[PDB]
């Protein structure tokens, strides 16, 4: 179990470095890309909407190792707590 | 978001490398661990019930930390997803 929850860890780590990355370029904040594609914050002028399936995908990304870590932790449980 | 994630990724490397001691110094592989506490494995003899209390708290540090990277991945949902 140490050994997959240290990939996972590992994993996250380079998927944070590359949303860091991809927003720096975009110059754009985490909770700007989050509203932006919600709907509830409009496209601020200068930033380039291109960045945005990347971003996505990288996001999507983080979201299914916080998720596949959860699951190793599944196996850590006892009596279902 | 991501400065918080680093930290919670740091802790459960310190959290890991503490439960792998402990399983060290009991002679004890985490997943027998997890058999004995949850009612399945017996105490095998030679094997010093009195860590399970140090181990048992470090492991639900290991899950709260967990937890908390499930928690911080919330902020991250769309429409719900
Ligand atoms: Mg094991």
């Amino acid at each position: 179990m140490f050994e997959k929850i240290r990939k996972i860890l590992a994993d996250i780590e380079d998927s944070q470095n590359e949303i860091e990355m991809l927003l720096k370029l975009a110059n754009l904040s985490l909770g700007d890309f989050i509203e932006i594609k919600r709907g509830s914050m409009d496209m601020p002028k200068g930033v380039n909407e291109a960045f945005f399936t990347q971003l996505s995908e990288e996001v999507e990304r983080l979201k299914e190792l916080i998720n596949a870590l959860n699951k190793i932790k599944k196996g850590l449980l006892v009596f279902g707590s």
